[PDB]
Protein backbone atom coordinates (compact mmCIF):
# COMPACT_ATOMS: atom_id res chain seq x y z
CA UNK A 1 0.00 0.00 0.00
CA UNK A 2 3.00 1.72 0.96
CA UNK A 3 4.67 0.93 -2.11
CA UNK A 4 1.48 1.59 -4.24
CA UNK A 5 1.18 4.68 -2.48
CA UNK A 6 4.78 5.31 -4.25
CA UNK A 7 3.87 4.12 -7.74
CA UNK A 8 1.02 6.36 -7.29
CA UNK A 9 2.52 9.45 -6.24
CA UNK A 10 5.93 9.10 -8.74
CA UNK A 11 3.43 9.10 -10.96
CA UNK A 12 1.33 11.29 -10.50
CA UNK A 13 -2.17 9.56 -10.45
CA UNK A 14 -4.44 9.63 -7.46
CA UNK A 15 -7.21 11.48 -9.77
CA UNK A 16 -7.03 8.93 -12.16
CA UNK A 17 -6.92 6.10 -9.61
CA UNK A 18 -9.66 8.39 -7.15
CA UNK A 19 -11.76 8.41 -10.96
CA UNK A 20 -11.50 4.99 -11.15
CA UNK A 21 -13.34 4.18 -7.73
CA UNK A 22 -16.01 6.53 -8.59
CA UNK A 23 -16.32 4.67 -12.00
CA UNK A 24 -16.54 1.20 -10.31
CA UNK A 25 -18.78 2.47 -7.15
CA UNK A 26 -22.25 0.82 -7.16
CA UNK A 27 -25.99 1.96 -7.65
CA UNK A 28 -28.71 1.29 -5.97
CA UNK A 29 -32.00 2.24 -5.58
CA UNK A 30 -32.96 5.51 -3.48
CA UNK A 31 -36.33 5.37 -4.10
CA UNK A 32 -38.08 6.08 -0.39
CA UNK A 33 -35.30 9.53 -0.16
CA UNK A 34 -36.58 10.64 -3.31
CA UNK A 35 -40.40 10.52 -2.23
CA UNK A 36 -41.61 14.00 -2.56
CA UNK A 37 -42.67 14.14 1.09
CA UNK A 38 -38.88 13.85 1.92
CA UNK A 39 -37.40 16.37 0.36
CA UNK A 40 -37.03 18.84 3.44
CA UNK A 41 -35.07 15.48 5.39
CA UNK A 42 -32.04 15.49 2.58
CA UNK A 43 -29.66 18.15 2.65
CA UNK A 44 -28.13 17.52 -0.99
CA UNK A 45 -30.54 16.40 -3.43
CA UNK A 46 -27.38 14.43 -5.03
CA UNK A 47 -26.56 12.59 -1.42
CA UNK A 48 -29.24 9.97 -0.69
CA UNK A 49 -28.83 6.76 1.72
CA UNK A 50 -29.61 3.59 -1.17
CA UNK A 51 -33.18 1.72 -0.18
CA UNK A 52 -31.72 -1.32 0.90
CA UNK A 53 -28.87 0.10 3.82
CA UNK A 54 -30.90 2.77 5.16
CA UNK A 55 -31.58 3.08 8.37
CA UNK A 56 -35.59 3.41 9.23
CA UNK A 57 -37.21 5.59 12.05
CA UNK A 58 -39.08 3.33 14.25
CA UNK A 59 -42.34 5.40 13.86
CA UNK A 60 -45.23 4.51 11.76
CA UNK A 61 -45.67 8.26 10.69
CA UNK A 62 -42.54 8.57 8.51
CA UNK A 63 -39.62 6.18 8.62
CA UNK A 64 -36.88 7.97 6.45
CA UNK A 65 -33.49 9.48 7.73
CA UNK A 66 -30.58 10.44 5.17
CA UNK A 67 -28.53 7.86 7.12
CA UNK A 68 -27.13 4.51 6.12
CA UNK A 69 -25.60 1.42 7.71
CA UNK A 70 -22.23 0.79 6.35
CA UNK A 71 -21.72 -3.09 7.48
CA UNK A 72 -18.33 -4.23 7.16
CA UNK A 73 -18.33 -7.78 7.06
CA UNK A 74 -14.66 -8.67 7.25
CA UNK A 75 -13.66 -6.24 9.65
CA UNK A 76 -16.83 -7.06 11.57
CA UNK A 77 -17.42 -3.59 12.83
CA UNK A 78 -20.34 -1.03 11.31
CA UNK A 79 -20.56 2.39 11.32
CA UNK A 80 -23.88 4.55 10.45
CA UNK A 81 -22.92 7.45 8.23
CA UNK A 82 -25.55 10.31 8.22
CA UNK A 83 -25.51 14.40 7.15
CA UNK A 84 -25.24 17.21 9.49
CA UNK A 85 -28.49 16.76 10.85
CA UNK A 86 -30.96 19.54 9.16
CA UNK A 87 -33.47 22.42 11.86
CA UNK A 88 -36.22 20.08 11.05
CA UNK A 89 -34.36 16.45 11.78
CA UNK A 90 -32.50 17.00 14.84
CA UNK A 91 -35.40 14.80 16.67
CA UNK A 92 -34.95 12.73 13.73
CA UNK A 93 -30.83 12.06 14.18
CA UNK A 94 -31.49 11.57 18.22
CA UNK A 95 -34.25 9.41 17.55
CA UNK A 96 -31.83 7.17 15.58
CA UNK A 97 -29.02 7.22 18.24
CA UNK A 98 -31.32 5.64 20.63
CA UNK A 99 -33.44 3.04 18.58
CA UNK A 100 -29.91 2.42 17.15
CA UNK A 101 -28.40 2.26 20.75
CA UNK A 102 -25.38 4.09 19.59
CA UNK A 103 -22.69 5.16 22.06
CA UNK A 104 -20.71 7.67 20.38
CA UNK A 105 -21.08 10.26 17.39
CA UNK A 106 -18.53 11.72 15.52
CA UNK A 107 -18.87 15.13 14.19
CA UNK A 108 -16.25 15.56 11.51
CA UNK A 109 -17.38 19.47 10.50
CA UNK A 110 -18.49 22.86 11.52
CA UNK A 111 -21.69 24.04 11.97
CA UNK A 112 -20.47 27.16 9.79
CA UNK A 113 -17.95 26.22 7.12
CA UNK A 114 -16.97 28.08 4.00
CA UNK A 115 -20.02 31.10 4.91
CA UNK A 116 -22.37 28.17 4.87
CA UNK A 117 -24.71 26.56 7.50
CA UNK A 118 -23.36 23.25 7.31
CA UNK A 119 -25.47 21.48 10.37
CA UNK A 120 -27.72 22.46 12.55
CA UNK A 121 -26.65 23.25 16.20
CA UNK A 122 -28.29 19.92 17.55
CA UNK A 123 -26.66 19.42 20.77
CA UNK A 124 -26.56 21.59 23.43
CA UNK A 125 -23.33 23.61 24.45
CA UNK A 126 -24.43 24.49 27.96
CA UNK A 127 -25.06 22.00 31.18
CA UNK A 128 -28.36 24.88 31.89
CA UNK A 129 -30.10 24.87 28.42
CA UNK A 130 -30.90 21.01 27.77
CA UNK A 131 -32.39 20.39 24.20
CA UNK A 132 -36.20 18.53 24.39
CA UNK A 133 -37.10 17.58 20.37
CA UNK A 134 -41.03 17.10 20.99
CA UNK A 135 -41.42 15.21 18.09
CA UNK A 136 -39.58 12.27 18.82
CA UNK A 137 -40.04 13.31 22.78
CA UNK A 138 -36.25 13.38 23.59
CA UNK A 139 -34.46 14.92 25.67
CA UNK A 140 -30.40 16.22 25.78
CA UNK A 141 -28.34 17.59 28.19
CA UNK A 142 -24.49 18.68 27.58
CA UNK A 143 -22.72 17.03 30.67
CA UNK A 144 -19.60 18.19 30.27
CA UNK A 145 -16.79 19.07 27.30
CA UNK A 146 -13.55 18.32 27.29
CA UNK A 147 -11.98 21.07 24.97
CA UNK A 148 -8.94 20.64 22.84
CA UNK A 149 -7.32 22.70 20.32
CA UNK A 150 -8.22 20.76 16.98
CA UNK A 151 -11.28 18.92 18.72
CA UNK A 152 -14.05 18.64 21.61
CA UNK A 153 -15.18 15.89 23.64
CA UNK A 154 -18.70 16.19 24.97
CA UNK A 155 -20.43 14.01 27.43
CA UNK A 156 -24.41 14.10 26.60
CA UNK A 157 -27.09 12.78 28.27
CA UNK A 158 -29.79 11.64 26.13
CA UNK A 159 -33.33 10.58 27.73
CA UNK A 160 -36.69 8.68 26.23
CA UNK A 161 -39.09 11.42 28.01
CA UNK A 162 -41.64 8.16 27.29
CA UNK A 163 -40.07 5.52 29.60
CA UNK A 164 -37.39 8.29 31.21
CA UNK A 165 -34.62 5.26 30.34
CA UNK A 166 -31.01 7.57 29.92
CA UNK A 167 -28.05 7.12 28.20
CA UNK A 168 -24.82 8.47 28.03
CA UNK A 169 -23.44 9.71 24.81
CA UNK A 170 -19.90 10.93 23.74
CA UNK A 171 -19.55 13.24 20.96
CA UNK A 172 -16.42 13.53 19.46
CA UNK A 173 -16.13 17.24 17.51
CA UNK A 174 -13.20 17.56 15.10
CA UNK A 175 -13.19 21.27 13.93
CA UNK A 176 -10.25 21.82 12.01
CA UNK A 177 -10.80 19.47 8.96
CA UNK A 178 -11.80 21.42 6.29
CA UNK A 179 -14.80 20.70 3.87
CA UNK A 180 -13.67 19.08 1.06
CA UNK A 181 -10.51 18.93 3.08
CA UNK A 182 -8.10 16.83 4.52
CA UNK A 183 -6.64 16.77 8.18
CA UNK A 184 -3.43 18.72 9.14
CA UNK A 185 -1.69 15.89 9.49
CA UNK A 186 -1.62 12.08 10.17
CA UNK A 187 -0.56 12.30 13.49
CA UNK A 188 -3.87 14.58 14.63
CA UNK A 189 -6.55 12.58 12.96
CA UNK A 190 -4.50 9.14 14.64
CA UNK A 191 -4.55 11.54 17.32
CA UNK A 192 -8.47 11.47 17.11
CA UNK A 193 -9.02 8.31 15.17
CA UNK A 194 -7.01 6.68 18.46
CA UNK A 195 -9.25 8.82 21.24
CA UNK A 196 -12.75 7.53 19.46
CA UNK A 197 -11.75 4.22 20.16
CA UNK A 198 -10.35 4.19 23.79
CA UNK A 199 -13.41 5.68 24.59
CA UNK A 200 -15.36 2.29 23.87
CA UNK A 201 -17.71 4.01 21.37
CA UNK A 202 -16.63 1.77 18.48
CA UNK A 203 -16.94 -1.77 20.59
CA UNK A 204 -19.68 -4.35 19.59
CA UNK A 205 -21.16 -4.47 22.74
CA UNK A 206 -22.76 -0.79 21.26
CA UNK A 207 -24.83 0.36 18.76
CA UNK A 208 -22.64 1.40 15.55
CA UNK A 209 -21.05 4.80 15.97
CA UNK A 210 -23.10 7.18 14.10
CA UNK A 211 -20.27 9.39 11.89
CA UNK A 212 -21.67 12.79 10.18
CA UNK A 213 -20.37 15.51 8.08
CA UNK A 214 -22.08 17.84 6.32
CA UNK A 215 -23.32 15.04 3.85
CA UNK A 216 -22.00 12.39 5.66
CA UNK A 217 -19.75 11.24 2.53
CA UNK A 218 -16.51 13.03 2.38
CA UNK A 219 -14.99 13.38 5.48
CA UNK A 220 -17.11 10.48 7.38
CA UNK A 221 -15.86 7.99 4.49
CA UNK A 222 -12.26 9.19 5.21
CA UNK A 223 -12.51 8.81 9.11
CA UNK A 224 -14.10 5.03 8.12
CA UNK A 225 -12.22 3.81 5.77
CA UNK A 226 -8.33 4.49 7.78
CA UNK A 227 -10.55 3.41 10.91
CA UNK A 228 -11.92 -0.31 8.83
CA UNK A 229 -8.20 -0.87 7.20
CA UNK A 230 -6.55 -0.44 10.89
CA UNK A 231 -8.77 -3.20 11.92
CA UNK A 232 -8.61 -5.21 9.23
CA UNK A 233 -4.46 -5.09 9.87
CA UNK A 234 -4.96 -5.56 13.18
CA UNK A 235 -6.92 -8.80 13.47
CA UNK A 236 -4.43 -10.20 10.94
CA UNK A 237 -0.88 -8.36 12.11
CA UNK A 238 -0.76 -8.25 8.27
CA UNK A 239 -0.81 -4.99 6.66
CA UNK A 240 -0.39 -6.32 3.34
CA UNK A 241 -3.59 -8.32 3.37
CA UNK A 242 -5.49 -4.74 3.39
CA UNK A 243 -6.21 -3.61 -0.10
CA UNK A 244 -7.64 -0.28 0.82
CA UNK A 245 -9.11 0.87 -2.27
CA UNK A 246 -11.27 -2.51 -2.53
CA UNK A 247 -12.49 -1.83 1.25
CA UNK A 248 -13.45 1.39 -0.13
CA UNK A 249 -15.64 0.20 -2.90
CA UNK A 250 -16.95 -2.23 0.12
CA UNK A 251 -17.57 0.69 1.74
CA UNK A 252 -19.79 2.18 -1.31
CA UNK A 253 -22.13 -0.95 -1.36
CA UNK A 254 -23.96 0.60 1.59
CA UNK A 255 -23.73 4.38 1.27
CA UNK A 256 -22.79 6.51 -2.09
CA UNK A 257 -19.53 8.73 -2.68
CA UNK A 258 -17.48 7.67 0.52
CA UNK A 259 -14.91 9.79 0.08
CA UNK A 260 -15.18 13.35 -1.58
CA UNK A 261 -11.53 13.78 -3.63
CA UNK A 262 -8.42 12.32 -5.11
CA UNK A 263 -6.11 13.91 -2.03
CA UNK A 264 -8.48 12.43 0.81
CA UNK A 265 -7.85 9.09 -0.54
CA UNK A 266 -4.14 9.68 -0.53
CA UNK A 267 -4.49 10.66 3.05
CA UNK A 268 -6.50 7.73 3.87
CA UNK A 269 -3.42 5.80 2.41
CA UNK A 270 -1.11 8.38 4.74
CA UNK A 271 -3.22 7.59 7.39
CA UNK A 272 -3.12 3.59 7.44
CA UNK A 273 0.51 3.59 6.38
CA UNK A 274 1.15 5.53 10.05
CA UNK A 275 -1.39 3.93 11.92
CA UNK A 276 0.29 0.67 10.51
CA UNK A 277 2.90 1.20 12.98
CA UNK A 278 0.97 1.04 16.33
CA UNK A 279 -1.26 -1.96 14.96
CA UNK A 280 2.08 -3.23 14.44
CA UNK A 281 3.31 -3.31 18.14
CA UNK A 282 4.76 0.25 18.35
CA UNK A 283 2.82 2.02 20.94
CA UNK A 284 4.94 4.60 21.09
CA UNK A 285 3.92 6.22 17.89
CA UNK A 286 0.45 6.86 20.08
CA UNK A 287 2.39 8.94 21.96
CA UNK A 288 4.33 10.59 19.27
CA UNK A 289 0.51 11.34 16.82
CA UNK A 290 -0.24 13.24 20.35
CA UNK A 291 2.67 15.10 20.58
CA UNK A 292 2.38 16.07 16.98
CA UNK A 293 -1.17 17.05 17.14
CA UNK A 294 -0.69 19.86 19.60
CA UNK A 295 -3.71 18.49 21.61
CA UNK A 296 -3.85 21.33 24.30
O1 LIG B 1 -19.11 17.33 4.90
C1 LIG B 1 -18.40 16.60 3.88
O2 LIG B 1 -17.24 16.02 4.32
C2 LIG B 1 -18.95 16.39 2.58
O3 LIG B 1 -18.87 15.08 1.96
N1 LIG B 1 -19.61 17.42 1.93
C3 LIG B 1 -20.39 17.40 0.78
S1 LIG B 1 -20.36 16.06 -0.33
C4 LIG B 1 -21.24 16.96 -1.50
C5 LIG B 1 -21.50 18.38 -1.05
C6 LIG B 1 -20.83 18.61 0.18
C7 LIG B 1 -20.71 19.77 0.91
O4 LIG B 1 -20.66 19.90 2.30
O5 LIG B 1 -20.88 21.05 0.44
C8 LIG B 1 -22.34 19.29 -1.80
C9 LIG B 1 -23.19 18.40 -2.70
O6 LIG B 1 -22.44 17.46 -3.49
C10 LIG B 1 -21.71 16.46 -2.78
Amino acid sequence: MEKEFEQIDKSGSWAAIYQDIRHEASDFPCRVAKLPKNKNRNRYVNVSPFDHSRIKLHQEDNDYINASLIKMEEAQRSYILTQGPLPNTCGHFWEMVWEQKSRGVVMLNRVMEKGSLKCAQYWPQKEEKEMIFEDTNLKLTLISEDIKTYYTVRQLELENLTTQETREILHFHYTTWPDFGVPESPASFLNFLFKVRESGSLSPEHGPVVVHCSAGIGRSGTFCLADTCLLLMDKRKDPSSVDIKKVLLDMRKFRMGLIQTADQLRFSYLAVIEGAKFIMGDSSVQDQWKELSHED
